[PDB]
């Protein structure tokens, strides 16, 4: 491949090549500690990954291709990845390792480095997952989008869209006196960020920038009629930029609460092992109804902890609550992950 030894490689693996040895300038062979089949050849200081249909020693066997979509898919945000660049022909693959078992965030910055432009531009780019399956990309921009997608715990664009939580940067009152939660509801901003039971210090503690927290002074702790009257007589509108920044903080916060409960349930997999759309669906219903789904949506939670994905879709479709259309849309996200083969039925 062109520019094969150009740029730099990011590695969590440190080989221990003794200096002073006379075997410098010779290729070195290591099997990756936790893996098989995963033999590497170090030429210069660089990891080379070779796959050959015809089995040699000093080479790997053809790795299976992943089912994950290069255009829409994600890898677990809790897994390390190996990113490679190179060429293939006639049952022969020669790949330079650009990132060796790095975190997703590390990979994004590493692949953005100027020194790595040439090589990533002039070769095929792929990811070797921890399960040894491989994802092939059309170009490096696409892989970079895939990684940036993968760091997200939920799809924030889907979440804040009209069919789900929605988005309104103007102070609004999302309730009415006939509701049992009229007096529990406060002034909301952006995607359902309710200040009725929050103070400025609360938002600061949650990581909201001081400039946004300060702007919301006057709207904290207002509930029921007082929240209603405040919106009516003295509304405040945040910029879309500030309102999304605020919304995403709380979307992420409650994503992590639900993740915590999912993982504490000891289901046989972690929240990060769920595909993006399914995570988004669960957080969507949790965000609106209450994150403790074992109480707020028991039929949904029961199916989740049973790994009954068809049953999960059915549970969403059969919630009776006054937000039927949204519940169905949440169920449809899960169904799409089932249809894409991302949720193993069993």
């Amino acid at each position: 491949p062109a520019f094969l030894f150009s740029g730099s490689t990011l590695s969590s693996y440190r080989p221990n090549f003794e200096a002073n040895s006379i075997t410098i300038a010779l290729p070195h062979y290591v099997d990756l500690p936790g893996r098989s089949n995963f033999k590497l050849m170090y030429i210069m200081g660089f990891p080379i990954d070779t796959e050959m249909e015809k089995d040699s020693e000093y080479s790997n066997k053809i790795r299976q291709e992943s089912k994950i979509s290069k255009t829409e898919g994600t890898v677990s945000y809790e897994q390390k990845i190996t990113v490679e660049t190179g060429q293939e022909k006639d049952g022969v693959k020669v790949y330079r390792v650009m990132v060796l078992e790095g975190t997703i965030a590390e990979s994004i910055e590493h692949l953005d480095k100027k020194e790595n432009e040439d090589i990533l531009n002039n070769n095929r780019n792929r990811i070797v997952l921890a399960d040894n399956t491989v994802i092939n990309f059309d170009n490096i921009s696409q892989l970079k989008e895939f990684l940036r997608r993968s760091v997200n715990i939920v799809d924030h664009d889907i979440f804040s869209s009209n069919g789900f939580e929605g988005f309104n940067p103007t102070s609004h009152f999302p309730s009415n006196p006939s509701s049992d939660y009229f007096n529990s509801t406060g002034v909301a901003f952006g995607s359902g960020v309710d200040l009725g039971q929050r103070s400025k210090q609360d938002l600061l503690n949650d990581g909201v920038p001081q400039y946004i927290a300060d702007r919301l002074d006057g709207y904290y702790m207002l509930r029921g009629k007082e929240a209603y009257d405040k919106v009516r007589t003295a509304p405040l509108t945040l910029s879309d930029n500030e309102a999304h920044l605020l919304s995403n903080i709380y979307i992420d916060k409650f994503s992590h609460k639900i993740e915590g409960l999912f993982n504490d349930a000891n289901i046989g997999l972690r929240f990060s092992d769920l595909p993006l759309r399914t995570r988004t669906a669960l957080v969507s219903i949790g965000y609106q109804k209450g994150f403790k789904l074992s109480r707020t949506a028991p039929t949904v939670w029961n199916k989740v902890i049973a790994k009954d994905w068809n049953g999960l879709v059915n549970a969403f479709n059969n919630i009776v609550d006054g937000m039927s259309d949204r519940r169905k849309r949440e169920g449809a996200l899960v169904q799409k992950d089932i249809d894409s083969g991302l949720l193993k039925l069993h």
